[PDB]
């Protein structure tokens, strides 16, 4: 198990605009593309994106290009942001995996406020940390990819995906 292999589960893979959980336009595999109400504004997205007039439809190749670029821009941040880059410099392989699951998710910033976690992880207390991601917007609202994550978090096994 992999990180695109990871995250391909819990993102999944549609080739035609379609909203997110939170109502947003995205495409393909997690690729938001606008938190805009326009689906005009969307698609415009999309072909400045892609580089094509696409009319809101990709093709698998393009999806897996856009998640190629999705990852390495998740992983280049945790590496420039000052409260990431210490805690994913602490972790071990799989964990690692699992910072980026949340940053490709949420965001940099997004994950950067997860001030207590962050400390918890990078204090190795598995447990602790588990306990106090669960307590989030984040966990409430997509409580079976969370759990996952946290799981993973948790056990540093790929045990939580290999059901998938």
């Amino acid at each position: 198990m992999n990180i695109f292999e990871m995250l391909r589960i819990d993102e999944g893979l549609r080739l035609k605009i379609y909203k997110d959980t939170e109502g947003y336009y995205t495409i393909g595999i997690g690729h938001l593309l606008t938190k805009s109400p326009s689906l005009n504004a969307a698609k415009s997205e999309l072909d400045k994106a892609i580089g094509r007039n696409c009319n809101g439809v990709i093709t698998k190749d393009e999806a897996e290009k856009l998640f190629n670029q999705d990852v390495d821009a998740a992983v280049r941040g945790i590496l420039r942001n000052a409260k990431l880059k210490p805690v994913y410099d602490s972790l071990d392989a799989v964990r690692r995996c699992v910072l980026i699951n949340m940053v490709f998710q949420m965001g940099e910033t997004g994950v950067a406020g997860f001030t207590n976690s962050l400390r918890m992880l990078q204090q190795k207390r598995w447990d602790e940390a588990a306990v106090n991601l669960a307590k989030s917007r984040w966990y409430n609202q997509t409580p079976n990819r969370a759990k996952r994550v946290i799981t993973t978090f948790r056990t540093g096994t790929w045990d939580a995906y290999k059901n998938l």
